[PDB]
């Protein structure tokens, strides 16, 4: 709601309440009925003491009968149509500064005139003074960059706060606290559960010119703050720490570039940036044995590698993992591998060597079908450089994973289907530094060279289908905290989020209404059973007890796996179908990156 204005005689009377509206196209008259919504502030910088900046709450809350300043929206100044109003008194707990910044908000869920009847919830700030452009600001960090991992963020039953700010009630002189101060709180709340490190900063302090202010997270040091992460230093005392009362000293120590260096990983970064492996070509026989080609490099200046790795030093760990079968997801739960480090080359020269991965299997009628590679290693570093693996204090580094596809005769580019992508993981986890078994972190494919169809599930388990280690239903079932082993796990987003994940097949979202080659295993242990396709996926994130199975063609457990594969095509999905229908996609929560 872009407004006008400061009411400077001798109360706060904002005087408009419009138009950037809830959800529209826009640019249209609204009417304010009939809900909520207000609340003051003053910030003063670093005045009191010698540390930052502080917003400080003006009365506003809960009442019984309807009121002007204070929160709810009725016995007010005189509101309507656009331009509103209105607050009582002034400077309540804190008090009003000549030449000094204030804030003001405003929230609209609606049970509405009977003219429309919306929204849920929609806020908006204006940073006000007394009759100048803008002193200084507090300008930290807006809520967009919060939603990657939140899709959207609501907090208080959603009343707040779609994007800034709730440093309004979190400050000393509204909350009791303690400490639900907004830097000292969200850092300690994230402190665990975070998918990436604690230490990546920009995941939250985002860069951007709109906030001028910060340049903040290492250019003001401050016990709150700091030591919401570093919980086992008590400042005050010298537990852990050398002793401080308060920060008027922290600075003069905790230099700018110290502070954002010591949570920097740019040393890791530059040490990996000089090293690559690919794999320069491929190719398999009929009975099922690969003939790889893998080339060592600086990606950086791009010269080769001249040795193998077997001779490289500085290489901790270095694998191939292959399996066949793009078009069904593959052949086998376990793929082949080699470790290269581990083993002297059939052939090579000049920073590229021949290997062959063996043991593959080849089912008959899937001979011009397409396979799958992975590399994955470690690389000892030390100060930004790497360095052999014996030496003191070297750490040990993980290579980003990365997966080329595999054909008969030699590499192809199509490969087996893109689900998601690490693009899409990353907005949560990063990219790509979410490791598991080690070394392996590559999303958009390698998991599933060992996560597909061929991981049994149990069928004794009242669970439908969540004890499948196929990586779609890993996935659907851990970040539900319904998984095995994965309970009490809090997921920040929203479930029902498809596009947080999901991506484009060209057209609609990857989950389209009828899947391309999705074999469908979903029922082993206990092996003879199997069950419908479409179902299979479905029955994680609409569970038990249910559905009926409301079970129309195709959908069932067992049936000769041939009832169960596909069987033919059925209406589960014409009903539930991607063109206009009455569901597809309209039924999930999806929005855009
Ligand atoms: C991904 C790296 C995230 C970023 C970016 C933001 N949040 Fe988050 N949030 C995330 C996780 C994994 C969790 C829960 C972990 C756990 O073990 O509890 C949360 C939780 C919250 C909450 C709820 C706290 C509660 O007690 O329920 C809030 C209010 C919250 N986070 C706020 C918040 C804000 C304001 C962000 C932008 C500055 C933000 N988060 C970013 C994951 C991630
Ligand atoms: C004033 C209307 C507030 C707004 C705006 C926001 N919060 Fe709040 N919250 C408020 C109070 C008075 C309290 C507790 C008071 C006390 O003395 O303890 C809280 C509490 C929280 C908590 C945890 C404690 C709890 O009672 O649940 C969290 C995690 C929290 N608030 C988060 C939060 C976020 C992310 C906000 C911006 C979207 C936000 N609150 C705004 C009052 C107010
Ligand atoms: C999302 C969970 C964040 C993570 C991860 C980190 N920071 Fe943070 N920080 C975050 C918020 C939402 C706020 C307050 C926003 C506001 O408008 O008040 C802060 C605050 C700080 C501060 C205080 C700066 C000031 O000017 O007072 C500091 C010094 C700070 N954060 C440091 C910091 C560092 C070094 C981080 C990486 C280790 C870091 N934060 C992570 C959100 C999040
Ligand atoms: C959570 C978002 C944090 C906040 C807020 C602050 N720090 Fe931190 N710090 C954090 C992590 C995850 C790490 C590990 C570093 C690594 O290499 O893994 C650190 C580390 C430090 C250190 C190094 C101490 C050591 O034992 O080697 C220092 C000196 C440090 N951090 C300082 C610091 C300051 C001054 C902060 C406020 C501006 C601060 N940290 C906030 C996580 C978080
Ligand atoms: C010089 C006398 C300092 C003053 C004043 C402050 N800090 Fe400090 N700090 C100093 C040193 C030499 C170190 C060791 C770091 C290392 O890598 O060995 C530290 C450590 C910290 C840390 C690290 C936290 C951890 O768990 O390791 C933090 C978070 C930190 N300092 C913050 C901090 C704060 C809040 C200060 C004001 C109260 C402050 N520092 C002052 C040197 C000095
Ligand atoms: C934010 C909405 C997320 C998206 C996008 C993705 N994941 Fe996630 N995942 C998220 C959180 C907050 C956590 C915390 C778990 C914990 O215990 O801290 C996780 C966890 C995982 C794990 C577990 C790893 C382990 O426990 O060792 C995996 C393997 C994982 N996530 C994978 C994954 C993939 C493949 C994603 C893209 C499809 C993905 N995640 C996105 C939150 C979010
Ligand atoms: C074969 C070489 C595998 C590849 C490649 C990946 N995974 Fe894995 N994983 C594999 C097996 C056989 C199992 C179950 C039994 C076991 O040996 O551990 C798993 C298990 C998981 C789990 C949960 C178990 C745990 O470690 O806590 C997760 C979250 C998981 N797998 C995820 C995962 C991801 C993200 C992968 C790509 C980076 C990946 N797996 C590859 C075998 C294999
Ligand atoms: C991150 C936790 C995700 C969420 C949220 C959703 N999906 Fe997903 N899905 C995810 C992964 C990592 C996979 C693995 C598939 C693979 O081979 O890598 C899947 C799989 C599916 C599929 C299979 C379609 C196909 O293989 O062609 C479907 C149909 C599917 N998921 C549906 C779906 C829907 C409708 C979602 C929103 C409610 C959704 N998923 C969320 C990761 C994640
Ligand atoms: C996890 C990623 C899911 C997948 C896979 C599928 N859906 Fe889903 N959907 C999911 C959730 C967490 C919810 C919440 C529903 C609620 O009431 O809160 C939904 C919602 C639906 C519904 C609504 C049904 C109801 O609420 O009674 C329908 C009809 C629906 N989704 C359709 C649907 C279909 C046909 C799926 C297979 C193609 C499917 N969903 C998969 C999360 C997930
Ligand atoms: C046309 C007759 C359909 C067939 C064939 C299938 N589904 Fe369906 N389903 C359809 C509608 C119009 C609805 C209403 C949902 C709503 O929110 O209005 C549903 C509902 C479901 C649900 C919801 C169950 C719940 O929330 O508890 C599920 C889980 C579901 N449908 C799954 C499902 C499966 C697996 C199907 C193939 C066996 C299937 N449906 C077929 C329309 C139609
Ligand atoms: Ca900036």
């Amino acid at each position: 709601n872009i407004s006008v204005d400061k009411v400077a005689i001798s109360d706060g009377i904002a005087q408009v309440d419009y138009q950037v509206s809830n959800q529209e196209n826009q640019a249209v008259v609204g009417i304010p009925s009939a809900t909520f919504i207000a609340a003051q502030l003053l910030p003063q910088g670093a005045t009191g003491a010698g540390n930052s900046s502080e917003w400080q709450h003006f009365t506003s809350e809960t009442c019984a009968a309807s009121c002007p300043g204070t929160f709810v929206d009725h016995k007010n100044g005189h509101y309507s149509y656009r331009f509103s109003a209105t607050f009582n008194g002034m400077n309540g707990v804190t008090f009003l500064s000549d030449a000094t910044q204030r804030l003001v908000i405003k929230i609209g869920g609606d049970a509405l005139a009977d003219g429309t009847v919306l929204p849920i919830t929609n806020q908006h700030y204006d940073w006000q003074s007394s009759g100048n452009m803008l002193a200084y600001t507090r300008n930290l960090v807006s809520i967009d960059t919060c939603n990657s991992c939140h899709s959207n963020l609501a907090f208080h039953g959603g009343r707040y706060n779609q994007v800034e700010t709730c440093v309004t009630c979190h400050n000393s002189k509204k909350v009791s606290n303690a400490a639900d101060i907004f830097p000292q709180m969200i850092h300690s709340k994230h402190l665990t559960g975070f998918p990436q490190s604690i230490s990546n900063c920009q995941t939250c302090h985002a860069d951007n010119p709109d906030l001028a202010d910060r340049q903040n997270w290492y250019r003001v040091p401050t016990m709150e703050a700091c030591g919401a992460c570093h919980t086992q230093i008590n400042f005050p005392a010298g537990q852990g720490h050398p002793a401080q009362t308060d920060n008027s000293n922290c600075v003069a120590c905790h230099n700018a570039d110290w502070t954002a260096n010591v949570h920097s990983n740019a040393a890791q970064t530059s040490a990996l940036a000089q090293f690559n492996a690919s794999i320069s070509s491929a190719s398999m026989d009929a009975n099922g044995t690969i003939t790889v080609a893998v080339s060592l490099t600086n990606p950086t200046t791009g010269t080769a590698y001249a040795d193998s790795a077997d001779k490289l030093k500085f290489i901790s760990d270095l694998r191939i993992y292959a399996n066949w079968g793009t078009s069904f997801d593959y052949s086998s739960r376990s793929a082949r591998s080699i470790r290269l480090p581990e083993s002297t080359p059939i052939a090579g020269s000049n920073g590229t060597y021949s290997y062959n991965i063996s043991g593959l299997t080849v089912p008959a009628g899937t001979e011009s079908d397409r396979g799958g590679l992975a590399i994955q290693g470690r690389v000892c570093a030390k100060d930004s450089v790497l360095v052999d693996c014996s030496t003191e204090l070297a750490e040990v580094l993980v290579i980003k994973s990365s997966h080329s596809y595999f054909n008969m005769s030699a590499l192809t580019t199509t490969g087996r289907r893109e689900v998601i992508s690490n693009a899409k993981c990353a907005s949560c986890h990063g990219d790509q530094q979410l490791n598991i078994h080690g070394a392996r972190n590559d999303l958009a494919g390698q998991c599933q060279l060992c996560h597909n169809p061929n991981m049994l599930a149990d069928a004794t388990a009242t669970n439908p289908s969540m004890t499948s280690f196929d990586f779609k239903q890993l996935i659907h079932g851990l970040h539900s905290s319904q998984f095995a082993g994965f309970e009490d796990l809090n997921y920040p987003g929203n479930i029902g989020n498809c596009a947080q994940c999901h991506i484009n097949d060209s057209t609609g979202i990857s989950t389209v209404a009828l899947p391309l080659n999705a074999a469908v295993q979903p029922l082993a242990l206990n092996n003879g059973t199997f069950t419908s396709p479409i179902a299979a996926v479905c029955s994680n994130c609409h569970s038990s007890d249910a559905t009926q199975n409301h079970m129309r063609q195709q959908g069932a457990v067992f049936a000769g796996t041939k009832a169960d594969a596909t069987a033919g095509t059925e209406t589960c999905a014409f009903c539930h179908g991607q063109g206009t229908v009455a569901d597809v996609l309209k039924v999930h929560p999806i929005n855009k990156g």
